[PDB]
């Protein structure tokens, strides 16, 4: 089973124990470690952080004691911007320039492939997106013909029905992508006005959630139906939780909230909490395993965080193995308890190690 | 909470360890023990089995050490005959004789009330089935008026949506009934040619499911939605399992079957298995928990059986308490392991007890 | 058969033949004419437009040469505030003030009753909405007891399942209201990115529709199913259409759009078109009757509009009669071709009259 | 567009004007005519009727004036039996003989190809079927490699979901079939106990029919999504109706029935009525266009029949062209008023010619 893992280039700028660099990663932990993100400056694939070229190294050095580890540089990401990408892909001009720059840059940097993280193609870029991947793959071949090891091409697609529909021609692109990562998380926003787990495995109580398709099972399922093969499907699994600030003494699912949740001391970003920050939170908190959804949420004071733990990621892995999917995708190494400290026990990458073990065992 | 348990009056004619009598029941176990079924002969409520009077005897004795235990006589039942019931429902005189015959018959025999087990009113009986309940309650009130402890009136209702829409006016009946037991089991017929748990808590995997309403959760929310007060809703929980005979090596949910499972040694009814027989079956068997449904199934050789155990009833109880229901109803005590034997430890009524415990434990 | 027609107070300000005043309405056309909308200022039901008092009189005049026309004052409306209305229903004191102020304001200004257009009660206002409807009917009773002709109480409910599920306890409110108007229209938002009739009668082609509940039939049947007396259900039918702007040369249902259609010279609101404006659009347009849904749509150049016409409303009246519903509701009189010029024959209210005629014949 | 029309071999043994012979068929009517059915005296496709070999000619003579019509011989039918086919195709040896024995038979009898009517393949026949069609086409090429015009190979398949899943590898079988006639009719059995059109276009009113997939629209789309190519999909249209015998004064859709309708004069088979018997029945009868399904049901006295008229088959034709299908299929040429006397006009094949005109017109 393929175990895809992300690393963000911005997890370095975090206070004390929170800062994370490519060298803090377990060489043997994943089958694919993806660097994110990569910018596109002048229809070309450029670095992002000033030291991205150093870090690109710190990461590839992990291949040294483990030649099985593969790596991909992800281009795009939430920030980049939907429009920027849109243009660079619409005309054939910039599109060829870009496709062109990719192969060498990756080569001259120790990367085993490319990860397309366009978020997301308007309904107007669906045909384009298809081409962009068709051609980009055509190119990846034109380079490896000299006898090299061909560069891997993947994409992080949305898991929400609407988008999946108004942006992807799964049946087609599924052919050129070496594997797909369905980002099955970020399903219940603070705008809804109620508490909701952002990454539930199943729908759960039929009338406790607005629609039937804001969960992992539906997404995974829906996409298989649209033609995506199982062998090219990696199921995303967040190692972060989405929080809210309650507005009443009520604390169950669908309870009233008044905004996202207070910012973690390290990731500092209302609505988010890294697993290691959740671990602190837990002390004195009250955990509730949501029945039909197979995931846990914790509450304490006026805070409510829906997340995943070892038990839930394990459930989640058993789920994918069943559907006999390509494997799990994590987001992101730097959000799990990579130190090994916070969640105690001294062992590190708990949620990802749970995912790792569950994948290899029946 | 209410813990309504059913006791079938034919569980006596069961070979050796199978045979079950009113006296073999834990008088402290339930809050209401319903005896079933009673016939309606000559538009008069009347006994069924040659020795019912003796059994109404053994059962009602259980109220001695435990004065809080209530008992009711259930009239109707699956084999009774859907037609025969309507006949009495729509005859202005048939109904009247019937209603008038109950109060005396109950006081004469020791019951605290009646329970309507009409399966199932037709689309044409929706109204007759509402009048019935309405007048019967009147008769219970008229008889009690002097200063007596009023006779209890309940109805066991279908969990099948189609049935609920064609046969009931939940809205109205709900007010004249003391409680409503919703038969939330028997959801997956063998005629589908595929294995399926007959009593899932939730729908489970979105596509592996037949429809959208063959699971406890839907059934409850629908009835609550339709008007039945939570305080009057009893959630049906089966202590028997639904078996299928496999047709291949596939053993998962949806596997192909060639017919109902093999009859039990004691229940002798293809497609059915008492929990105590499921326990003999479990020896050398493989049990799997169905992820999306919170219920488990077990397979061995060419038999597949979906049933409930301590774990699943606990969740179902957790579920019902969350929904703030009136309690759980069990069908039936003579299908739970009542000798205590069959499942080790030799403790009696594992299922009901597990339910009892979970009902008063938070 | 009841024929409830809405008259908006803002259609008075439209340019040219668009300006619509109460005295421009056919006094024999409808059975009930609801004036909309009225504000609630300082917990008191009040006028909205500076000259509401003048217009109320122009409307109520119509009752003269015809003493069977009933009129109502609709309070609420889309532009009112799901929140403002909530704080008045939640506060026990505010609720009384309001309820108390209605009978006088109603008798004073010459109205037959009230119409509640709270769009829409939150997940948390379900019971408050019921209480609010309960107590207001309790007042219209008290005020009429001396011997007066009881003030009428109605409500314009959502046709959308999600909304209906989180705000309406149909069973209960349905017994206090005199009739319910189900707004069966506004079903395919332009956000979907695709063309789609906003008021289909049935789902039509299965895989060409977004969901199973966005159509009249489902809504009508869902409410009936939920306990609303057909005798009290008024099926809304729209005299306006919802436009879009095509992004390609594709013009059938499901074609990609780039946003709402161009605004009309008179209604001047993107994505909306009154019928009389549609009659203008049809000049050199191409009308197609969507088969599975019984409703038309027209397209010309890059505009696409899904509306209702005489043939389609007739089908709709047929559908409601087979269903045995209290009648039809029309939103709005001023969006129909009230002048009678645009749509030919110089006959006025072509759509509404078609509705009336169809109701009258069997 | 193709136009496959079947001919029954038993359409001769019928009284008076009800006798149908190959020489009675309009040679410029269909583009294909499938003689049905043909037996197999154990691994060798042997005729069925004593004069079968005489009729094969009568049909074929129709090629003399219209050299551009083709004929296939259909082997199977409803009576051939489920087991006979399975047992004959399951035996690797038994098969070969059959496959090998088909071509020479057709070639010697003027038939241009085969048609497979296996009703139906259980779960234990899915692959066999796939193979049978596979190897079957293989042989057709071999025999035709000299320079001869190749033999066609079509298949009549169930339009019912459950049947399709449990037995059709649409993805594969479709690459070998020159075309697929989807038997989109026979949805409502008399076992249901209520009236219902056996061949609706769309499901119509949501709570007036059991499931979402017992109509033409669903079946087709379902098939298309399963891999069936619109270019290789012929949609069946029935030229007969399905009668029921009413049990009360209710005559609408879903009114109670007490068995199938009285046998037709000429077809002499309960629950069935050919169009010519229907046209007759229609005198003094009342027709009703079922609103959501685009189909008529007529009722007179205690009889109820749902069927297709010119108006409705034309709608279904517009439907398939919208779905860009291979064409329409009919059943059967001897059920349509081939006489031209029953439906008056003195014109022949009223429905099929309506189907034809409609196919080439827009
Ligand atoms: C069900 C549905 O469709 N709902 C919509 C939501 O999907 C959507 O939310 C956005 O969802 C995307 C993925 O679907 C998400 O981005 C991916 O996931 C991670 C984690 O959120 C992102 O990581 C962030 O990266 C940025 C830099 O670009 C950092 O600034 C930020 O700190 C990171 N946050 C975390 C938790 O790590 C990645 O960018 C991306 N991963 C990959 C491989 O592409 C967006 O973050 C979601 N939006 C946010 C910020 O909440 C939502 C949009 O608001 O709309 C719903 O309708
Ligand atoms: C979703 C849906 O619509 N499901 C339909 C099923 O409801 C229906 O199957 C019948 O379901 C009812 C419960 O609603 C069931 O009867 C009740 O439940 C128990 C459990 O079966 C019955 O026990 C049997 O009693 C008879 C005598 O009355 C005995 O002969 C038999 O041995 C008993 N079996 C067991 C396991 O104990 C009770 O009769 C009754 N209990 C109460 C409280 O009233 C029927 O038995 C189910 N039918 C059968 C025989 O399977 C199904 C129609 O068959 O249709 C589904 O769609
Ligand atoms: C299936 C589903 O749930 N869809 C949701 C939509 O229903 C919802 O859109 C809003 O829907 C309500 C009724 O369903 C509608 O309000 C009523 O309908 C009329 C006609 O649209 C409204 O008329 C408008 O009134 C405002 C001021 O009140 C005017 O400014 C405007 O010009 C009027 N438009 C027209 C064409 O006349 C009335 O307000 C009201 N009438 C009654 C009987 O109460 C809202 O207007 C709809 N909102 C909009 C902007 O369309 C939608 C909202 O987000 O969400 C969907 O999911
Ligand atoms: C949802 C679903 O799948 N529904 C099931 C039904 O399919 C099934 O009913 C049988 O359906 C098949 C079609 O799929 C039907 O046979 C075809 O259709 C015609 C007319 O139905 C048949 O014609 C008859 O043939 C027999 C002998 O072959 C003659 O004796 C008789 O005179 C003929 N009658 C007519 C109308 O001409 C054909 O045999 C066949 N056509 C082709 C090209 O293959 C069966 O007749 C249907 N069975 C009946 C008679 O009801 C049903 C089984 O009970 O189950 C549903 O669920
Ligand atoms: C806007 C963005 O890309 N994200 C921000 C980060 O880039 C930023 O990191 C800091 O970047 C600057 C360069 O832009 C680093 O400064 C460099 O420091 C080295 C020290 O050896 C020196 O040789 C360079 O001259 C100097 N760069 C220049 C030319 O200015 C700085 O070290 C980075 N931060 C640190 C201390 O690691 C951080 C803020 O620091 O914010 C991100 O949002
Ligand atoms: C169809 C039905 O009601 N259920 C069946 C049971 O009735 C049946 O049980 C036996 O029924 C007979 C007849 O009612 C019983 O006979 C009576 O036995 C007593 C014993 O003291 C005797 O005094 C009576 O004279 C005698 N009466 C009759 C009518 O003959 C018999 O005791 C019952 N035996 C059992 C098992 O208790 C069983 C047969 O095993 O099958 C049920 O399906
Ligand atoms: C926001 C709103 O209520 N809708 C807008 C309308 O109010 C507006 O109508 C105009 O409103 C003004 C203010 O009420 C009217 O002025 C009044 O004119 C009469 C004339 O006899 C005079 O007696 C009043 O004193 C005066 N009111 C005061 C105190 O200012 C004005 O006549 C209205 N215009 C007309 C003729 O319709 C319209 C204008 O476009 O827009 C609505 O959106
Ligand atoms: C079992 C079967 O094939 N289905 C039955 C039909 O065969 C049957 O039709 C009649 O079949 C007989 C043959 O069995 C025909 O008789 C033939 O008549 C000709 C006259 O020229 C004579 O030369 C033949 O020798 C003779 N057959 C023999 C060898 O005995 C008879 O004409 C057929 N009837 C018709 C209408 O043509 C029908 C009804 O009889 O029932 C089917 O079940
Ligand atoms: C990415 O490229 C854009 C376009 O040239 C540029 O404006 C931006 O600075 C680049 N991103 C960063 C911050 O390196
Ligand atoms: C039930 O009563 C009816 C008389 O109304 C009778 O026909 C039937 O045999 C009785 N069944 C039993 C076993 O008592
Ligand atoms: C409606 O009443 C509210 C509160 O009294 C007020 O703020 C608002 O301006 C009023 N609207 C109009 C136009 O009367
Ligand atoms: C072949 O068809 C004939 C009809 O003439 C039938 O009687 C026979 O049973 C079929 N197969 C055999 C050889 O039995």
């Amino acid at each position: 089973y393929k175990l895809v893992c992300y690393y963000t280039s911005w997890s370095q700028y975090r206070e004390g124990d929170g800062s994370c660099f490519p060298d803090a990663l377990d060489r043997f932990l994943c089958t694919h470690i993806i660097y994110s993100f990569a910018n596109i400056s002048n229809d070309h694939i450029d670095t992002w952080e000033w030291n991205d070229v150093t870090l690109y190294g710190m990461l590839n050095t992990l291949k040294n004691r483990n030649p099985n580890l593969k790596t991909l540089l992800s281009v795009g990401g939430w920030n980049f911007g939907s429009q920027r990408f849109s243009k660079i892909a619409s005309n054939t001009q910039s599109r060829r320039t870009f496709i062109k720059s990719v192969p060498p840059f990756l080569r001259t940097h120790g990367f085993d492939g490319l990860d397309l993280a366009w978020l997301y193609p308007g309904r107007r870029d669906k045909q384009h997106f298809t081409t962009l991947i068709k051609e980009m793959k055509a190119e990846f071949i034109k380079e490896a013909q000299p006898g090299k090891k061909q560069l891997l091409l993947s994409a992080a697609l949305s898991a929400g029905k609407v988008t999946i529909d108004s942006s992807y021609d799964i049946a087609k692109i599924s052919q050129h992508l070496d594997f797909i990562s369905i980002m099955t998380y970020d399903f219940h926003g603070a705008w809804r006005g109620t508490t909701g787990h952002h990454s539930p495995l199943f729908r759960g109580q039929e009338d406790a959630s607005p629609d039937r398709f804001s969960n992992t099972d539906y997404a995974v399922g829906y996409m298989l139906r649209l033609g995506a093969p199982a062998s090219k499907l990696v199921m995303g699994i967040p190692t972060f939780g989405r929080s809210f600030t309650l507005a009443s003494s009520e604390t169950g699912v669908g309870a009233p909230i008044s905004g996202p949740g207070i910012p973690g001391r390290f990731t500092k970003e209302a609505g988010t909490l890294a697993y290691y920050e959740i671990c602190d939170f837990l002390r004195g908190a009250t955990v509730h395993r949501i029945l039909g959804q197979q995931v846990p949420y914790a509450t304490k004071g006026n805070q409510w965080v829906g997340y995943d733990d070892q038990e839930s990621v394990k459930s989640k892995v058993q789920y994918l193995k069943d559907r006999q999917l390509a494997g799990a995708m994590v987001w992101a190494l730097d959000l799990d308890d990579f130190q090994g400290s916070f969640c105690g026990q001294d062992l590190r990458f708990p949620l990802t190690n749970a995912i790792k073990d569950a994948l290899a065992a029946t």
